[PDB]
């Protein structure tokens, strides 16, 4: 009565072997019910062999709370209130890969409590216009930012035990029509800007989810793209993990069978109709008819079960916390390091320790920021608002507040029965016998502004919020603006305020970091992760006129035409000459930074073993201590094809004390000095005489240098 | 530094005092109390897991509501419906009951349940009781024997068990209002027996407080039981939960020592042990220290299983769970009637009539807690088709009853006897399926029995079946014995229980023959109602009280329950208890005794040895049964009481001797005057046999 232990449940076999005794082991329908799901966030396993659920959860800043089984609507569990940290634009705002992996780990403990296999996340589609309602969610337009700050991520989710996914493996850079989007982008744009972020998240981040987009590339949808998933993915990439569609990206059973999508979830309005999945009966009854035979479904089963037996099958995995101190403490030292100080004029920030009558205007400083957005809705346990988060810092009786404008609305009644006019009034009333003014407006989480499904109708901030700043600084000059957006804001008022400050969404914590910076208990340190344009036609995919597409006559398909090709955010500023309102990595701190020399004559092509050395002395010679981003920037002379001004390349994030001096060293491989030559479809660096810039900005060049390859 | 309550290398209490340090009292009063219909909150912000319980003694209920006893409509919760805890009873096999608990806790691991509501041994001293069918018979020696197997197989896989109605619940009518009133000798020989071995030998990590009262005082927060009994006496380290509404008073739950409380009426802020109890202890009533120990219990419960790695990660609807399913009921069936040897039937039996509405109806759906979504449900229709497929089992209603499943059938009760008489004369056998169902007032959990007859007329039924046809066959499924004026009319008969997901295959391969019956009767199939102990003296539902609501219930029978009655009253009834037939025959040899040998110990037990023979032609098992009798006793003493038993099996002509190791615990009685067991001195008769009353062997002896 003692049989031998089963390879597949042998936990002291291989994992690829267990792999292959649980395929021998399942039946055909038992393969196919396990590539589809069987809820709307579940997909069933192999319940007879004992391998389990798939359970799929939604948010990259936080755990989603429980839904109905079938529905969207929330479960109405009271166990699902989590801790909701800072937007990934917020977390590339800081630049630290040591918090984004505490950030991940952190997310993945959250993650592990509540019985999650995948987390959704995170997101790393390039800002390609500032008036995509889904940039909250990503990592700005850089492509080498986005791609050192997504490999922490997915290292501190998989520590755990848990798979991230990484969101729209594509070109979804815009939500308008995003499910008939067939982009049309040139080779080299592809290589270099969209996708050296889901290169790096794959070969080096070792994500074991990779989800495709709604939109199309080449007339194929993305969740079934034989280009990008199967040539450039599982072929060149030697991707192993899972293809899990996005919610609804599915529309073709041909096509999900050969293409390479693994697992299949919201196939459509309603997805209750779980047996008529395009990788359900009709790859039944094609299998049983012949069409296919059983080695597409195979390839899908084996990286399944190998997700599987990364997350559920596993045994030492932690079982994580929700709502800890811990939790808390991350989410708040991002937040301290997200927040971008824009300007700063006759150093008004930070405020004294005496500061005495204060004035908080702006909706946004009483308004949750946590609830609502579609998928990156989350039942916070609290939610710290600017207004609450002052009050506790300068004394509740020191803070005083008036709504200013209203714009939309977890049981906060909002509510504001005064005419948009009339609240002007009263305001800036207040603003003239205020010491100080703090406006926190921006964006929310409504369809339109920061939002999926829906794209912005422009730069400007909506609710007419150009005529409410106005209006303050020209009754108060100490009129200090703390903008909460996804996206770059026109700024008609920069020259009339006194400081402008970029707060994101920080969600739990982020009143506590927002007064931690206005107090001065946390230096500023955030850099921006895109360019703050100051006009809409200062973005390249507006600039040619190419930000919609154009919609096929005989069919409802539109074909968008990246004409900006890789010159994207600051690379196409830095071309035409552009002047914007904030640059790429732009970020200013209560304490000046120092910048000597390059250390480093003529040298060969850097290798990855073999690198480029290159140092640079950074020095503190202010009166407080706080952090800078020294960012690294490298351009090329003269070019064969056309390049950018600049491109980022490295950079660190050091702390220093009023009076430090230290040396920062770079190794910088071939990747610092290469392109993509479209012709022979490969990487190479071509000799000559290379400029290494260094500064705290794309913009703001410290210490420049020159040596030949 | 890892903390020492996340430190698997450290002990569990060490664990647990640490754990216990760094909660708050906000925490402390959370974990104690549910905060939805099936789960525990833990201790979120610690990494304290939650505790989820789940229904299902005999599978794991669907998934429900947050906060609601509706279904929840997931389309994974298809579980295997195991056979009733009276059918697991009736096999006598220790070995397929803990089979049936590793099975059980396996899926309990796959839906991530914590504690299994399970299993419930309350002594059957009523044939009326609604839900004796989840519980294991009414002699004690048979509960204690079988539970105590069936939590080592559940709490293997790291799932805990629930001692279901650790009290007097021995019937559902005003369960919640009825004062049990019981002496001591019938409560310490009958209805606690079953409980102690589950605690002391079983090592259950849960036991549940029925609704009853005991002392005036209900059993979820009874101080009598729970503190002194449970805690006290018999050392009780685990957590002492309440039935789903059992908890109605916030002091006694505090003081009688009520660990983890649920399904208190109206939300979860106002139980007894939640808010309440928070004000109590901040305004100085209530001291932390009584409740660290629930917490203390708690902790250790979510120790022994959410808390561990190292636990099996389980399956659902596996081959191995069907096999086992389909083990426990072809050794549950019993082979009561078996007139000429009608039975198995021929290898080329043919033109076969099934009639009944158990024949196609299921078991496993509807009454309330025991509600299950089985993936398949063979019924008896179904599972005698596949043994005899073509043409050669044809089908009758017979009867309706009640009622996804289209029960409808637009004739009368006469058309419906015309038709399945008619059909009765033009068949070789008449295999009728009948007996009771989980509706209201059967074999339900919130209703009692009307009465010992079978409902819907179904003895004008069988008695018009049997008049048109001498090879009736009749298949009783019900959790408690039926009346039968039909026995001298009827061929065969069989208790065959609601056997669950295998109940139509575990019968045709008893009617087929490809297994030998081997179950035996774990109740006194009475004849008549009148005579059961409970109802011949008139205390059955109890007295109500003149100003308060609380029904007074006096166990007048006092120890003589079940086979203890009819055998002191000398009266017959239609089977008694441990009756069983099988398709082979069994010879006993004489018993083999010591040469006035002194009263045995555990270290030095009183050995004796029967041989017993297959004598028949087939292959079969059997059930033998020892007893105990004191010529001479001091108090009151039944005739003969099961003291122990094994089951062997027999291949034709084979002859093996059975040694049974009897200690102080088969001579041993509870006086009331001293509160202790002791052994009297005196002639003893040890009789073994196949049955309570087929003894076919016995012998004296002198204890000193």
């Amino acid at each position: 009565s003692h049989m031998q232990t089963l390879p597949y449940l042998d936990p002291t076999l291989p994992i690829e072997r267990r792999i292959d005794d649980a395929l021998a082991r399942m039946t055909t329908a038992e393969k196919i019910a396990l590539i589809h799901a069987q809820s709307k966030f579940s997909s069933p396993g192999v319940k007879r062999l004992g391998i389990p659920e798939l359970w799929m959860t939604d948010g990259p800043h936080g755990i989603r709370p429980e839904v109905l089984w079938d529905e969207w609507e929330q479960a109405g569990w009271t166990n699902d209130s989590c801790v909701a940290f800072p937007a990934l634009t917020a977390l590339a705002a800081t630049w630290n890969s040591a918090l984004s992996q505490a950030y991940g780990k952190a997310l993945g403990e959250e993650a592990r409590w509540r019985n999650k296999s995948v987390v959704l996340g995170p997101g790393v589609n390039i800002a390609r216009t500032p008036l995509n309602g889904r940039n909250f969610e990503y990592m700005g337009e850089d492509p080498y930012l986005a791609a050192r700050m997504v490999v922490p991520y997915i290292y501190g989710v998989q520590s755990n035990g848990v798979a991230t996914s990484l969101k729209h493996f594509a070109l979804n850079n815009h939500e308008l029509n995003r499910h008939t989007t067939n982009v049309r982008v040139s080779d080299r744009a592809l290589r270099e800007i969209y996708l050296p972020a889901f290169e790096a998240a794959v070969r080096e981040g070792k994500t074991w989810t990779v989800m495709g987009a709604y939109n199309l590339y080449r007339d194929q949808h993305l969740c079934h793209n034989q280009y990008l998933l199967n040539d450039v993915l599982k072929r060149e990439w030697n991707y192993d993990g899972v293809v899990v569609s996005d919610w609804g990206g599915t529309h073709n059973t041909d096509e999900a069978v050969r293409h390479g999508l693994d697992l299949e979830f919201g196939t459509w309005g309603a997805s209750n109709a779980y047996d008529s999945y395009y990788l359900a009966r009709p790859y039944a009854d094609a299998i049983a008819a012949g069409r296919y035979g059983t080695d597409e479904l195979d390839d899908k089963v084996r990286r399944v079960l190998r997700l599987t037996y990364r997350t559920e099958m596993r045994t030492d995995r932690p079982r994580g916390a929700m709502c800890s101190e811990e939790h808390y403490a991350v989410a708040r030292a991002v937040g301290n390091e997200a927040i971008v100080l824009l300007k700063n004029d006759k150093n008004i920030l930070p405020l004294p320790a005496d500061a005495r009558n204060l004035l908080v205007v702006g909706e946004n400083a009483i308004k949750m920021m946590t609830v609502g957005g579609g998928s990156s809705s989350l039942k916070a346990q609290r939610e710290v608002l600017p207004l609450d988060g002052l009050r506790a810092r300068f004394g509740a009786d020191r803070v005083r507040f008036e709504r200013g404008y209203v714009g939309d609305v977890t049981g906060q009644d909002l509510r504001d029965d005064r005419s948009p006019e009339r609240l002007m009034a009263d305001a800036v009333a207040a603003a003239r016998q205020a010491d100080y003014v703090l406006f926190v407006g921006g964006l929310n989480k409504s369809a339109g502004q920061d939002c999926e499904d829906s794209d912005r109708a422009g730069l400007a901030l909506p609710y007419g919020q150009d005529a409410l700043i106005a209006a303050l600084a020209k009754a108060n000059p100490r009129t200090i603006v703390l903008n909460i957006s996804g996206n770059p804001v026109a700024m008609p008022w920069k020259n009339d305020v006194a400081a402008i400050l970029q707060v994101w969404m920080l969600g739990s914590e982020a009143g506590h970091s927002m007064a931690d910076v206005i107090s001065g208990d946390a230096n500023p340190s955030g850099k921006l992760p895109f360019t703050s344009y100051a006009a809409l036609d200062q973005c390249g995919a507006h600039a040619l006129g190419a930000y919609p597409g154009q919609k096929r006559a005989d069919s409802e398909i539109w074909d968008v035409d990246y004409k900006e090709d890789i010159f994207v955010g600051y690379r196409w500023v830095d071309r035409q000459r552009l002047q914007p309102n904030f640059p790429f990595g732009h970020g200013l701190s209560y304490t000046t930074f120092a910048y000597g020399r390059l250390q480093l004559k003529s040298v060969a092509v850097p290798t990855a073993s073999a690198p480029l050395r290159v140092s640079v002395p950074i020095a503190n010679t202010g009166t407080r201590a706080g952090q800078e981003v020294v960012q690294v920037y490298v351009r090329e002379l003269r070019p064969k094809v056309d390049r950018p001004e600049r491109e980022l390349k490295a950079f660190r994030k050091v702390m220093l004390q009023p009076g430090e001096r230290q040396i920062l060293t770079f190794d910088l491989d071939e990747t610092a000095f290469r392109y993509y030559d479209d012709k022979q479809q490969q990487w190479v660096v071509n000799a000559g005489e290379f400029e290494i810039q260094i500064g705290s900005s794309s913009r703001d060049i410290r210490t420049k240098a020159k040596i030949r390859l």
